[PDB]
């Protein structure tokens, strides 16, 4: 009940009680909030509520102290104080930014801009009240119950009246009754149990609603620039392989945490496991929000790092299928492969943290509330595709508000840049270059001219919001008959519907651009789909056409980015 002030840290017994985190406020502070916002309630050892029987008034700014106890204006004896007083609301131990955060609804970008231009505590205080926003919202949707089950991997679904029916992608898990997670796609829908079980009539579905803890740590520890390496002894018999990152491995040492942007193919893997080589005794801890990136670095540390001396954290609740060969769950290992959600309480000479863009303000606070370190290695790129907030309807989210990583990237600069892109050919690496990277992304590869675009709007048809463009995969299908080594290509779509649709009409592997993050394949085929601001966002554009290797086919429905992308124009 007593504690430290979010805003400037003074001591005080004053919580906001309309504050859905109910946040300890200063005497000067809780005024400040309570005269400028609807949060009139106060919490202290006991309500600031009137004490006179039958009485309602909660309205700290019509509340009076009269001998030790509360009263309004029309109970309050001769001898009272209003609590609200000389720009303070009494409390023990006797700004705008802080009420914008407390009463968003969090649908609003600008909310998301001031989470990330704010103070570090109002940083957290952001990440907390949003999240359990998020939470709450889930609550919302209408469970789903089982009417008949068609298959083994099909069934009929019965939606709750009055309440709203939650996005059927893999980015909305369901739970199952404890019958394990499940997920829905496309009356006919495509049902996947993580527990492979006999999908009885009856059981229902609902969205995991976790409660959302309170932090403690920054985003961000405070910079702390060294004179030499600290706490880490390099190697003087480093792999050429290697070479190029050793000025980059010894700033890392030589900072408290660092940044580093690596468009897409740049060596990001390649840099993070090459950190212990180059300090070959430090206890690296290995974290990434997703199970895919965490698997990632622990396929490059399978090739280039002892055994023995890696382990893989998974957690008892196993939602995917993850990395195999690694001893399971053993935190003192001198390299340890875990998800933001999983860490243990642990220490360690280098945190590396994967996929940067990906984290909110939340994750980067857990991580650094679980691992006490000497070094913390920031990977990945704002240029590539942020966390979804799934309460953000108005405006769009620039690369700079992703986390405070992808702030400081987008502001001073990334501490170390790696430059040249070694997975695609040379018209996708010049197209993104000048979209995203200011033309500081350098081709490795030659051009391949196996990279073409065809301006195509077709006919968008919707399942609900996800769009479908039957025609954009007409003209794919076209173009397979007379182009038969894309018959191994990967169909990428900004939407899991056109995904769906693509998979019966041309048999292709199907992936989102979401999804998509991280891999690379030698063929891809993109359609468009539809003109949004989704389909159009230069970010999932970025990562759209750097999936490929060697063959890209765009079937654009944008004038601009079709323009824009340097590859041969096919007719039809
Ligand atoms: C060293 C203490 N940490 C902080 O500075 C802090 C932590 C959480 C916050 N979020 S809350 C409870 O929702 O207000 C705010 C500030
Ligand atoms: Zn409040
Ligand atoms: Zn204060
Ligand atoms: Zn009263």
């Amino acid at each position: 009940a007593v504690g430290a002030c979010v805003l400037c840290n003074s001591q005080t017994s004053l919580r906001c009680g309309a504050c859905i985190r109910r946040p300890f406020l200063c005497c000067k502070c809780c005024y400040d909030h309570v005269i400028s916002t609807s949060h009139k309630l106060v919490l202290s050892v006991n309500p600031y509520v009137c004490n006179a029987p039958g009485c309602d008034v909660t309205d700290v700014t019509q509340l009076y102290l009269g001998g030790m106890s509360y009263y309004c204006k029309s109970h309050k004896p001769p001898i009272s104080f209003p609590l609200c007083a000389n720009g303070q609301v009494f409390g023990l131990y006797k700004v705008t930014d802080f009420n914008a955060i407390a009463t968003c609804d969090w649908t609003n970008a600008g909310d998301y801009i001031l989470a990330n231009t704010c103070t570090e505590r109002l940083k957290l205080f952001a990440a907390e009240t949003l999240k359990a926003t998020e939470e709450t919202f889930k609550l919302s949707y209408g469970i789903a119950t089982v009417r008949e089950v068609l298959s083994d991997r099909e069934l009929h679904l019965s939606w709750e009246v009055g309440k709203p029916r939650p996005p059927l992608n893999r980015n909305y898990v369901f739970t199952g009754y404890q019958i394990g997670e499940y997920t829905f796609e496309k009356d006919a829908v495509v049902y996947r149990g993580t527990t492979t079980y006999k999908l009885n009539v009856g059981d229902y579905f609902v969205l995991t609603s976790h409660t959302v803890m309170p932090l403690s740590a920054p985003t961000l520890v405070p910079q702390e620039h060294y004179v030499r390496i600290t706490g880490l002894y390099p190697t003087l018999n480093i792999s050429d392989e290697f070479s190029s990152n050793v000025a980059n491995y010894q700033k890392v040492g030589m900072q408290k945490y660092s940044t580093l942007q690596g468009p897409p193919g740049t060596g990001k893997s390649h840099f993070a496991i090459g950190l212990a080589l180059y300090y070959p005794s430090a206890r690296i801890v290995y974290t990434a929000c997703s199970h895919a990136a965490v698997d990632a670095l622990c396929e490059k540390a399978l090739k280039y790092l002892p055994i023995d001396k890696c382990s893989r954290i998974i957690p008892a609740r196993a939602r995917v299928e993850c990395f195999d060969k690694f001893k399971v769950n053993s935190t003192l290992e001198q390299y340890v492969f875990c998800t933001v959600n999983a860490l243990p309480e642990t220490t360690a000479d280098i945190v590396v943290f994967d996929e940067i863009s990906m984290a909110t303000n939340y994750d980067l606070s857990v991580v650094n509330a679980r691992l006490r370190a000497k070094h913390y290695v920031y990977i990945g790129d704002p240029a590539q595709l942020p966390a979804p907030r799934t309460l953000l309807t108005k405006g769009t989210l620039e690369p700079e508000y992703f986390n405070s990583v992808c702030r400081l990237m987008k502001t001073i600069g990334p501490d170390m840049f790696l430059g040249t892109c070694r997975r695609c050919p040379a018209e996708i690496v010049d197209t993104v270059s000048a979209l995203v990277y200011d033309n500081k992304l350098k081709a490795h590869k030659d051009k391949s001219a196996q990279c073409f675009k065809m301006f195509y709007k077709g006919v968008i048809t919707h399942d609900v919001s996800s769009a479908i463009n039957r025609p954009q995969i007409g003209v794919v299908r076209e173009f397979l008959t007379r182009n038969p080594a894309w018959r191994k290509a990967v169909f990428i779509s900004p939407y899991n519907s056109q995904n769906a649709v693509a998979s019966k009409i041309l048999g292709l592997p199907t992936q989102t651009v979401d999804s998509s993050q991280g891999s690379e394949y030698d063929y891809v085929i993109f359609t468009q789909t539809t003109e949004t601001a989704h389909s159009c966002n230069v970010n999932r554009f970025n990562v759209a056409i750097t999936r490929a290797k060697v063959g890209i086919l765009c079937i654009m429905s944008d004038r601009d980015l079709y323009d824009k992308l340097q590859f041969t124009s096919l007719e039809i």
